[PDB]
């Protein structure tokens, strides 16, 4: 029964704050911060109070609590049709933890034996089919997209599986599923209690994939180290296995999670590096990768490439593909001198934290050699219990593609300045039609 | 199980693409076309995938299929309260076909015996009451509106009927009904499953009209070639008549369909013709109509006026009053090298087809003497099974009003360039407040 | 069965007219007026016809009818969770009248014995804690906010009550409640039939306040002229008392009603008065208040300050904090030469009436010495049966704060022109971040 955060007073147009959030979210949240003179503050959306933790020193309040107190279940009901009932966020809180952890186990550094070669293998194959000429023009964003999905499938899926479901069909399933979503319904929980037609189409689409996975398992058992096999070998505390229904859901979530995020990180990283005023940084990277043979390996990429890590990390720092991390308060919580009541939605913003000037002096500058001036202010992958569990995989895959690509080609951007981000989409990246790039096959 | 069309990635603001569609729909769909490099493509609206057939060579894919495969029922649930249950699109697919065809029968060239005189009669009466002076100022769009409703009622309704329900009351019923609609709910099928208050008001409004029609029928049977009479004489395959409930619905649909479309076509046609840089075309039309007596007839208007037809047709070509034709895919369908999955909404756009530069070189120019450079690219009235069944009537009425009006008055537009279209409305026409025109009674 | 008002034709974007109403509502409604050439007219919002009475000569049509004919119940279902079921607008029409009247009784001039001293007392205390220096910078809008809530609580609540619930907790309850609202759902009655989570949080919040009130009553009865006591002494026609549930609801409605309105009136009044080109008016006010002692009283403020009244009234005239008064037509009603059908929403607009140039010549000028050129055109507090019942209290409190403040400090605005209104909010006032003001403690 203490002090509530200050409240931006309710506005009339229905969900109108989302339109501002989709146009310039940074200025928007910065105004909120200035006007009410508080890093912690509250806006109302569709009659849903949303409290934004906008002070980087307070990050621990947000990321520390357990799922029974700050819960993501209620904020991600949109996903239940694409992932499936009883799966991840639509799963009881214990079963949910074990599930997320099983997937995390499958993506530990300890599991990446063949990955870097499988990945180099795919990138080379891709560059050979589409970058055939001595020079040519491409959309970098679309091509990274292709590479990420193709590389992920080589790593994670066995030969038998890929033969039944290639990456291009997989990419279509993921796209169809995305397109069926209503992101703004995060603020319309009443909508999601109603029958949606496209909820049912997507469950049929996911039952087709489940069928495939089942046929494969039966085949394997006639004649189990890929993701599918790993997950089927998993055991809960009570000594039971995951259903194939749960496994199919986890695999979809895994690929869905990485489709846009990894893609966008690669694109930005490349875009900054090929930019003239960053020549200096491009040379620094050439030195680092020239120092290696051609066929790379785990150690090279993960252990022996600290400057690549910086470039990638700084790209996420400048343009976090996920603008906002959110939770449903199931029991009230302190934050600075305030309390945040149960039922509120509580939110923390990588975009905002990453442009705080105490935290990142001259935030608009991309500088791979900078460091946070506030500890924990970088939250591109979050922090705490809920920190990204595909971070190490995401980074392997991005670092490898960088290293393979820049070794074999020069890249020229076909406009003066680096692309504007497009804040209209769920996952934020560079504007598609500003991503035109001319490759040049190297001597 | 083939290739899906490329998908514009989902955006956050709720139904935000509609706001762009209501501001500059042409640029919007053109961007979609450029960015994804495909004439066929997909956007998501309110979680509803909408596939746009944007390549004029593919028109046959869209317009060929039968109602059991590409259905308009689900896209036009908005209309069920104004037309009535069991009527047109709210009717089982067989009964629906017969109904639409009965109405089509009543509007065949074979049925237009007295129409041109009845129409001249009304236009003269109108010009005498409101264009009394030697010169004066008017809103062309409002006055065409009046003329279209008055002329339609003379043609279609008998004396007894019109005495009980004049055109000005009829125009009010149509307006009240329109105003009760939620066009954007095409993308909110969940909304239309909920009780709407204004659904019930409109059914009471339509029961008042039904009562009137019934009283008239009883009167006629004491003392049947108008639309009301024709339709009551109709027989289904199974040998039964339409209910009066179905007939009342058909009559409303008929008048509703033409209220704005015909009006807008007339207005544009006049606006282009009275424009100075089109003098040449105005003279061409004067020659064509001077060549006739004063009391016109069917042959004169429909058979002996090919240049009027061109001017009208080109006006629809430049500014199709219906931007978009849509269907619900009930079973998947090929389109070019793509397949379009069941549950998608499939759409084809006269606005887009009519501004394709292969199809209509310099699309922005109004030129009555042009021709399509792609066969079937003109779709102002659609094509195939679902082609407009009031096309011949619409055109009779527009051609006649042109011929009667320009014979008796000169017209001057009170601003430099022709009016901008206003894309905000369901039916698109010229901006109301740019439609100021000065008439001058001729010598 | 007469003439309907003309209808602005339906637009596509969902509730898109609200976005225009939240950007420039005056231009919006003025366009509607010009374009259709009628003071009375109709727009459609979310499929809900809304008829605007925009001609000041017709005000009596709107404000005369009884609650059984023009009802506010259906337009204010948004408030039912914050005020409570069975209370005010969620109450049967007889019980509703008696309730509103009981509250009106408690705010008659006859009840304001200690009020002016209690109020001076609070304003002095406030100026001493926050305006401590010889000079300093403040947000006038936030500080009036504080003063209004603190002064209201001194007047209306006894010592025992205030000790259990101070104004700062009270202000938080009011804010939390506001933030839970969906103003645009005035046009989505279907939404309010669905379970909203934040409906339930707010009822728990109001049950906590009810508990407090009950504990206090029990305490008082051990050891009844404040608002709480007055209302508990009230008797309905049938000889029963209000429940404590109804009393708690009335008290919340009372404080909610005044939080923003009174605040905004004070702010504007001060902002205009401290503006240089209004020096003349500032001096006129100084003369009026210098003519009094320091400890003021009822007569001084209400009877002996006619120029303060003018300044306040003109501020409401220029910027009515409530843009629009609305009602649900339960039975059709004449308005000028039109009829307005049952089910329509009928609306009248202080913003519009207050900027009609026949009514207020040069409406954009703030002039405390003007007069209406149309009788009844000023409707800042409405008119007729539903006229504001906190008007006399609102004005006491504003006049007093003006008189106490300007006596003790000079005020300087920190930008050239007076703040723009911000039309985005439910209650409209000056833009927060343009309200920076420098006080100077007087000699
Ligand atoms: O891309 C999104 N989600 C998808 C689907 C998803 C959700 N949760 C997951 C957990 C694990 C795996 C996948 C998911 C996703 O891939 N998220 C994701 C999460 C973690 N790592 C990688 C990717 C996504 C992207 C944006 C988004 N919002 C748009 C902005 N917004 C918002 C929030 C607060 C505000 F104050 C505001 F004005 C707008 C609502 C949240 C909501 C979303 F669900
Ligand atoms: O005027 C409209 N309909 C009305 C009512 C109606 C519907 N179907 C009928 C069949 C027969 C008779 C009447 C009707 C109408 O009069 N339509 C019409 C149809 C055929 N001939 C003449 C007039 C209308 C006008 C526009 C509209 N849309 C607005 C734009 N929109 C849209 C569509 C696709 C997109 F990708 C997008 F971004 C927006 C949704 C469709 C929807 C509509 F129903
Ligand atoms: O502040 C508002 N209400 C609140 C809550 C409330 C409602 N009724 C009451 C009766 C007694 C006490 C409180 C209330 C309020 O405090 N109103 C109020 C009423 C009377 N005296 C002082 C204050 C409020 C403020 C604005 C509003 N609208 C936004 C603009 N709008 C609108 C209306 C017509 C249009 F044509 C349009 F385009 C938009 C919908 C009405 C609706 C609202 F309820
Ligand atoms: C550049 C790529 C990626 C970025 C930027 C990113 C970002 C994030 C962020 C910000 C969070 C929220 C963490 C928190 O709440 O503390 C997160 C969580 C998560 N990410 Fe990612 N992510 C990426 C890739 C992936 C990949 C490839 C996967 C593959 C499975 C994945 C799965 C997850 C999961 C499962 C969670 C949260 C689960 C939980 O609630 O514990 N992410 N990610
Ligand atoms: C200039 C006037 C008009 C224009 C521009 C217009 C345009 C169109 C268009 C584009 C279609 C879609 C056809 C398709 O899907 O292939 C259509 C269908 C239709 N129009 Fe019109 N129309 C006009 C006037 C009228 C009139 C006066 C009526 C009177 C009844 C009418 C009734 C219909 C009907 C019933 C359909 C489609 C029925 C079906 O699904 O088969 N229209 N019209
Ligand atoms: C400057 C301050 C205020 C302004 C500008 C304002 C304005 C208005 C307006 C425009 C109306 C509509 C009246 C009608 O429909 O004829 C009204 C009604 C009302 N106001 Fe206020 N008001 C103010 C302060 C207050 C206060 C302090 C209260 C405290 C209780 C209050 C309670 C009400 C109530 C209960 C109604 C209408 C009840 C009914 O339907 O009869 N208002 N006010």
């Amino acid at each position: 029964k203490g002090k509530l955060p200050p409240v931006y007073p309710v506005t009339v147009p229905f969900l109108g704050h989302i339109v501002q959030f989709g146009k310039n979210p940074l200025e928007f949240m910065q105004r909120c911060k200035r006007d009410l003179k508080s890093g912690v503050f509250t806006i109302s959306i569709g009659g849903q109070r949303v409290t934004i933790v906008g002070d980087p020193h307070e990050h621990s309040r947000f990321f520390s609590p357990r799922n029974e107190i700050l819960s993501p279940r209620e904020v991600y009901t949109i996903m239940t049709p694409v992932f499936g009932e009883g799966v991840a966020y639509a799963a009881p809180y214990p079963r949910m933890r074990e599930q997320l952890n099983f997937l995390a186990e499958e993506l530990t550094i300890a599991k990446f034996q063949n990955f870097v070669p499988a990945i180099q293998h795919e990138v080379r194959k891709f560059m050979a089919e589409n970058w055939k000429e001595d020079e040519g023009v491409i959309n970098l964003l679309e091509d990274c997209g292709a590479m990420i999905i193709n590389t992920a499938c080589q790593c994670l899926f066995g030969e038998d599986l890929r033969k039944r479901l290639n990456a291009r069909h997989f990419a279509q399933l993921l796209s169809k599923m995305e397109s069926s979503l209503i992101p703004a319904a995060v603020f319309m929980p009443w909508l999601l209690r109603l029958p949606l037609p496209q909820s049912a189409r997507c469950r049929e689409a996911r039952a087709e994939l489940q069928k495939i996975l089942g046929e494969i398992i039966v085949a394997r058992e006639k004649e189990t180290s890929d993701l599918l096999g790993g997950l089927l070998k998993a055991v809960y505390r009570d000594g039971t296995r995951m259903s194939l229904h749960e496994v199919c859901g986890m695999i979809v979530a895994a690929m869905f999670a990485g489709q846009h995020t990894s893609t966008i990180t690669t694109s930005w990283s490349m875009l900054h590096l090929m930019h003239p005023k960053n020549k200096k940084w491009l040379d620094k990277l050439h030195k680092e990768i020239d120092e290696f043979p051609a066929q790379l390996n785990y150690d090279n990429v993960m252990d022996e490439m600290p400057f690549a890590e910086r470039c990638v990390r700084e790209s996420i720092r400048r343009d976090p593909p996920l603008l906002m991390v959110m939770r449903m308060v199931k029991a009230e919580v302190k934050v600075g001198s305030y309390v945040v009541p149960k039922g509120d939605i509580i939110a923390c913003s990588p975009l905002l934290s990453h442009h705080d000037e105490e935290a990142f002096p001259n935030p608009r500058l991309w500088d791979p050699e900078r460091d946070e001036k506030v500890d924990g202010a970088f939250i591109g992958f979050g922090a705490g219990v809920h920190k990204c569990i595909g971070q190490k995989f995401a980074l392997l895959q991005v670092k490898t593609i960088l290293a393979t690509a820049f070794r074999e080609y020069d890249f020229q951007l076909l406009r003066d300045e680096v692309p504007d981000p497009d804040y209209h989409t769920m996952v934020v990246g560079p504007t598609l039609n500003q991503c035109l790039v001319k490759y040049t096959r190297k001597k």
